[PDB]
């Protein structure tokens, strides 16, 4: 299929160009594909890519254009104004703007197909939405259509939505092409930043919460929520997902999943963009969430997350009970059976599960990754599918029988329904893993665990002492071990208000540390100890970033290079009132007494663009690695899309801006 239209480098200011006479009545059966590769000189307002429309006075509302604004959105109308029928199909977060202080090149497209009745949107080699509407439009359906324009719409004899930028490439073609050949013909520079992507090897069409960690040999390390029944928090099935690169983030393995249950398959979902529908949530499968990454002494890798039985939300997780009884001084995480009221049983040395009324062992054990054997074979359970068709959701039991698990719905002997943590060991960088090791209740018996402030931890230099953030809600809880993770214990830190407290820790000097966090008050906190983390002063705020009220999660690292003759910290936040937007990189300077001159900053593409949770590495050749939320991960306009977690480079050079 070859272009009724095909233009190169038009430069545009706002005033269009007219092409009226090379697409006059060129569109037969009134179908369409459009593929546009752009680049904007300004973001600022709605702008047409180009426009289709009867431009007669009183006939504003009849036309066909694709849109672009100024957070990032792509959209498209479809409208005839004497059928007052008025289609509009978009996706938030589609497009970038600039990067490195360079306008983007993206590509998109538009595809309009009058049997389905639906119309389709691209961009970057995503398709970012494909709608039906039963107003469905296409070129002939518009009454008195005589205005073909690039860069613009013309209504009424006036240019609408002046776009501004080049127009690399436009193709008009007279059909609807398929899915595959425009995901193809929209793919570009842009697509191959991304290292998770929607249905990849994961199975996941969605994720959050990016983590990026260089290790001593080399090796760039990234981890993420694979999210897989929209972006939800809760409830959800939530895997953790890895992948690496031995290149400094040029090239990427194909993403694993390192933690994860299989209560429920890891399959791609179409869930639900509307009003109403967007709150849909699953039943809920066992989940790991948020995950914290730190490399030892000794090279080896540990990796937390926490655990969330199936069914139980962060919301809903008891606050009094921390699944563990103590027995001869020995925490073993305990377990109700189906039918029993109380919590009757405990496991015990080889995963052997007591009942604690007699003090004896049972037939039942559990294995190191929570599965349930009974005279040493395994009981199972059925797992479940999650399906639409193509409006309403169903779970259902698909066939596979998997391992019973002390965290399934379906379980003969459950834990408490509530939050926990697992850490997980590798000593070849991230290639395998141990099993996974639950946290003892360091909160103490009646308190359930804390919650994991996702990013990294970090060895504190002077005393070896690991150092892993987390929060409750009320409290810092900054977890640490004295003896190289062998053991684990915890620093509890009231807080001024119910904070969200997500935090990353930086060392200034020996012995000398700065917990940086997310508040409720729309400012970032920090906290410094100068014993290692064993005591903490009260909160100071950064003068410089201003939030909402519900706040964001941060990344700050160490630099181990000199900046302006000094050691320097590196900051990633979003830095707006209005939601998650206008990410900023800032670079803040160790001064002779310990407090931070923050002299730099960059901001990662225009204001009004999207920027959520955030990741820093150091790469080994000095560079930064940045993976990112590119959209609002609050809003509630902004849930459960495709391909939006992109990783970035920057010199530091790209960095020394503004002052
Ligand atoms: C993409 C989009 O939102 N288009 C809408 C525009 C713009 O909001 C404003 O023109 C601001 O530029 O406003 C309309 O009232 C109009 O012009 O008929 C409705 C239309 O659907």
């Amino acid at each position: 299929e070859t272009p009724v239209l095909e233009k190169n480098n038009v430069t545009l200011t706002g005033g269009g160009e007219n092409v009226t006479k090379e697409l006059k009545d060129k569109f037969t059966s009134g179908d369409f594909t459009v593929v546009i590769k752009y680049n904007q000189s300004s973001e600022k307002g709605l702008q047409a890519l180009f426009g289709i429309s009867n431009s007669k006075p009183g006939q504003q509302n009849s036309y066909v254009d694709v849109f672009l604004r100024d957070n990032g959105e792509l959209g498209m109308e479809a409208r005839d104004t004497s059928s007052n029928k008025n289609n509009l199909v978009s996706r938030p977060a589609s497009v970038w703007g600039k990067y490195k202080q360079e306008a983007v090149t993206n590509t998109v497209a538009v595809v309009a197909d009058s049997v389905k009745k639906t119309y389709s949107l691209y961009a970057n080699g995503t398709k970012v939405v494909e709608k039906k509407v039963d107003n469905f439009l296409n070129i002939k359906d518009i009454k008195g259509i005589d205005y073909y324009m690039l860069g613009g719409v013309k209504r009424a004899g006036k240019t609408a939505f002046g776009f501004n930028g080049t127009l690399e490439n436009i193709k008009f073609f007279n059909s609807a092409l398929d899915e595959e050949t425009v995901k193809k013909m929209t793919t570009n520079a842009v697509t191959g930043h991304l290292i998770y992507t929607a249905n990849d090897t994961t199975g996941s069409n969605y994720f959050r919460i990016p983590v990026l960690y260089t290790f001593s040999n080399g090796r760039v390390f990234s981890s993420i929520d694979a999210r897989y029944g929209g972006t939800h928090d809760f409830l959800n099935k939530i895997n953790i997902a890895t992948s690496y690169s031995d290149d400094n983030g040029k090239t990427w393995t194909k993403p694993k999943l390192t933690l994860a249950f299989d209560d429920f398959a890891p399959v791609p979902l179409e869930w639900p963009r509307e009003v109403g529908g967007r709150d849909l949530q699953i039943s809920g499968g066992a989940t790991y969430i948020d995950s914290v990454i730190v490399e030892k002494k000794n090279k080896q890798v540990l990796m937390f997350a926490d655990v969330m039985p199936a069914g139980v939300s962060f919301r809903e997780a008891t606050r009094k009970d921390s699944g563990y009884k103590q027995i001869d001084g020995n925490y073993y995480l305990k377990l109700r059976k189906q039918g029993d009221t109380d919590y009757n049983y405990t496991i015990r040395e080889n995963g052997t599960v007591y009942d604690d009324r007699t003090n004896r062992p049972t037939e039942f054990s559990v294995d190191k990754n929570f599965g349930i054997k009974q005279n040493g074979n395994y009981l199972t359970v059925e797992q479940y599918s999650v399906s639409f068709e193509n409006n309403k959701k169903t779970e259902y039991r698909n066939g596979t029988k998997v391992h019973m698990n002390i965290f399934y719905k379906d379980a003969l002997f459950k834990v408490v329904p509530t939050n926990y943590i697992a850490y997980i060991s590798s000593n070849d960088h991230g290639e395998s893993w141990s099993a996974p090791t639950l946290l003892p209740p360091i909160m103490g018996l009646n308190r359930n665990a804390p919650y994991l402030g996702p990013g990294r931890g970090i060895i504190e230099s002077s005393t070896g002492r690991i150092l892993i953030p987390s929060y409750t809600g009320k409290e810092s809880a900054f977890i640490y071990s004295d003896d190289n993770g062998a053991s684990w214990k915890v620093k509890v830190v009231p807080l001024p208000s119910s904070w969200s407290a997500e935090a990353q820790f930086v060392e200034l000097s020996p012995g000398v540390i700065q917990a940086y966090m997310r508040t409720n008050n729309g400012k970032i906190a920090y906290l410094t100890s100068k014993d290692a983390g064993t005591t903490w002063s009260a909160p100071e705020y950064l003068k410089f970033v201003s939030n909402p009220s519900y706040g964001t999660q941060l990344s700050i690292i160490n630099y181990s290079q000199l900046i302006d003759g000094k050691k320097a910290v590196i900051l990633s936040t979003p830095n707006s009132t209005n939601g998650r937007k206008h990410g900023q990189i800032w670079i803040g300077l160790i001064n002779d007494d310990n407090t931070i001159d923050w002299r730099y900053h960059h901001d990662v593409d225009y204001s009004n663009y999207g920027y959520s949770y955030s990741t820093l590495t150091e790469l080994p050749n000095h560079e930064i690695g940045l993976m990112f939320e590119k959209f609002d991960s609050w809003s509630r306009n902004e849930l459960h899309m495709k391909n939006v977690v992109p990783y970035i480079t920057f010199k530091i050079e790209d960095l020394k801006k503004n002052l």
